């Protein structure tokens, strides 16, 4: 099972649509948090959500409603909440008080649990980022001055082939292959070897590092 | 001098009251973006805010539109602003598109850079929550197993002085002291009154909970 943690305001659509993208199941957890006192229109939008999950066979919410008025109080209760739920943790950022939105996207953050976070157009248009643990990994981590000039030469090459690139490095094929292999599966390149969108954000940081 | 940085929708108030909340100066760095392409709300909030900064000697803002569409293509240009701001970084999320001011952060947090950001009610009401570089730093980072000895201690006491303290977890008052002084400055933990008794601060009660 997985989880759900988000927070709503007066339309239910978006996190319906959450559900849905992410192939929801009647046994992950979904928790949904709303600021107190619940008004009128978010009362309006949880009992319309409610039916809609019953029709489709979605987890059934747990709703808490909390105080927001200072960051480390507001972020204890929400951690209280995160510290508890199955991972990966899967949330969207496009509905509820922009406030309980940003408690919930450190929270998952500093929680160092697996988590995907979507944000969309609130507008109704279609474009949407999204992230993982992973794509905040590779950017907060710290690399190693031969990372660093390995994922360099990457991008100066605009991408170059195993044998290439062990040559320029002064490393042996083995060894390169088996750092690409791991920096494969931290996402910031793929395999000749190239630096992919990730991997280039990376360049960018460890240029303001240098 | 230091930065600001925020996108815009078609109400500039909480801008301006960010400005005037935190001393902005003529020097100061404001840069702000938005959506391409500038629909007439926001082109209009613009032109309304250009004018009251003008009057209020406010710092001129540098304003980018940015095309929104995939997480990576779009924070690398807004790391692009990023890095190159004077610290700290000023923000308030509370303000435009939330795909942008979700970038915002993430950039401002990644880039290394000190920071604040605000995120008020955008019903207008009074509440407001703030942090900054430090409080991140304090959540993610790795506590030792003394650190925590320490932490929990003074959970459990509710404060202490270092007298106390020094006997509590055997340690010279010298090795305290400078411990204190280090997760003071981390902002986990204050020494006030009279007594100098140090406490945990509610920070310091998130750092417990992670590290529970």
């Amino acid at each position: 099972m997985k989880s759900y943690f988000v927070t709503m305001g007066f339309n239910e659509t978006f996190l319906l649509r959450l559900l849905n993208e992410t192939s929801a199941q009647k046994e992950d957890s979904l928790v949904i948090v709303v600021p107190s006192p619940i008004v009128s229109g978010t009362r309006a939008a949880i009992e319309s959500l409610r039916a809609q999950i019953s029709r489709l066979n979605y987890p059934p919410p747990r709703i808490y409603e909390i105080e927001i008025t200072d960051f480390n109080l507001a972020l204890s209760k929400i951690l209280d909440i995160i510290l508890t739920l199955p991972e990966p943790i899967i949330s969207d950022l496009t509905m509820g008080m922009r406030m309980i939105n940003t408690l919930i996207l450190l929270g998952i953050i500093v929680s160092r649990k697996r988590f995907t976070v979507y944000v969309r157009d609130e507008g109704g248009g279609s474009r949407v980022i999204s992230f993982n643990d992973n794509t905040i990994r590779a950017l907060m981590r710290d690399y190693s001055r031969e990372e660093m000039k390995l994922l360099n030469v990457l991008y100066e090459t605009k991408g170059t082939g195993i044998t290439e690139l062990a040559k320029m490095l002064d490393k042996s094929e083995k060894t390169l292959i088996n750092k690409i292999a791991e920096l494969k599966k931290f996402g910031i390149l793929t395999q000749k070897v190239e630096l992919n969108e990730l991997g280039l954000n990376v360049i960018k940081l460890n240029k303001s590092v240098i």
